[PDB]
């Protein structure tokens, strides 16, 4: 379970790199909640802390989805 995480966490990051996602031209906001997400995903993982991990996947899989689908 904890190296499944790590991996799905692993894809997002990789899914949500800021200069991968200049044609979706978003607002500061929501690149700020991305360099955020990296952040706490990086460090949960480092830790091994899987609350975390949960937290930063799910909101990760949430921006990916919202940002590339309508409104």
């Amino acid at each position: 379970q904890h190296q499944a995480l790590v991996d799905q966490l692993h894809e997002l990051i990789a899914n949500t790199d800021l200069n991968k996602l200049s044609y979706l031209n978003l607002d500061a906001f929501q690149k700020r909640d991305i360099l955020a997400a990296h952040y706490i995903a990086k460090s949960a993982i480092r830790t091994k802390n899987l609350d975390q991990m949960t937290k930063a996947k799910q909101r990760l899989e949430s921006i990916y989805n919202s940002i590339s689908n309508p409104l």
